[PDB]
């Protein structure tokens, strides 16, 4: 029934430098014989992934409804994988979840906050979320767009899993201070938890 494993998200603007350091975060488990398991959201594991990449490339014309539940979709197809990595004590890494599909909806498309959050409600909630904190300044790649989003991104920045890192440092210290949180997640099994708990 327990959790073994440890799930991380990474979070935070398209700049931000999420893959940078989710990956230097694998590779130092990995060097330490921990098991684990580097996924991203949105991918194109199926078709689903497929249309959100026609989405983000501008080349069909989707509704904002729409392709928010396509976002959540890929994610809940990933969750008989994830519980079982985790349960077998294997970790998952992962670039972007539900506060992505959020954060963009609410603030990029205006879509109403409780809406966005309501299908991701019951997705496995991670020990920890990393967010990569770059402020915007001078598709969605305007500027304006980006601050809309880095707004709604606030919308977690109180709650205890959400560990707010500085990426405007040097690239080797946001590591370190990473794997500085990382040594502080309980060592332990736990229950299973889900959003938005
Ligand atoms: C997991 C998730 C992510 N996002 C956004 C949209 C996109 O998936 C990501 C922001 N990064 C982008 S738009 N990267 C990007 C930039 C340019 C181009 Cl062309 C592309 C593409 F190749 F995928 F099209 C991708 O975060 C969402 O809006 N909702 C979600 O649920």
């Amino acid at each position: 029934d327990k959790k073994k494993g440890k799930f991380i998200v990474f979070e935070g603007l398209d700049r931000s430098g999420k893959s940078t350091q989710s990956k230097l975060l694998v590779e130092y488990l990995k060097n330490n014989n921990v098991e684990v398991k580097h996924l991203y959201f949105p991918n194109r594991e199926t078709g689903i992934g497929q249309i959100i990449s026609k989405y983000l490339k501008m080349e069909n014309s989707m509704s904002n409804e729409t392709i928010h539940l396509l976002f959540s979709a890929n994610r809940w197809e990933h969750m008989n994988e994830i519980k079982s990595l985790l349960l077998k004590g294997i970790w998952v890494v992962c670039d972007r979840y539900a506060y992505s599909g959020v954060a963009y909806s609410s603030g990029a498309l205006n879509l109403n906050k409780t809406w966005c959050m309501n299908p991701d409600q019951g997705l496995i909630k991670p020990d920890v979320v990393f967010y990569l904190n770059v402020p915007p300044n001078y598709i969605y790649e305007k500027v304006e767009t980006q601050k809309k989003i880095y707004e709604t991104y606030k919308h977690f920045a109180h709650e205890d899993y959400w560990i707010n890192i500085d990426a405007t440092r040097k690239i080797e210290d946001i590591h370190n201070d990473i794997v500085k949180e990382v040594t502080k997640i309980k060592v332990e099994p736990e229950e299973f938890n889900f959003l938005w708990s």
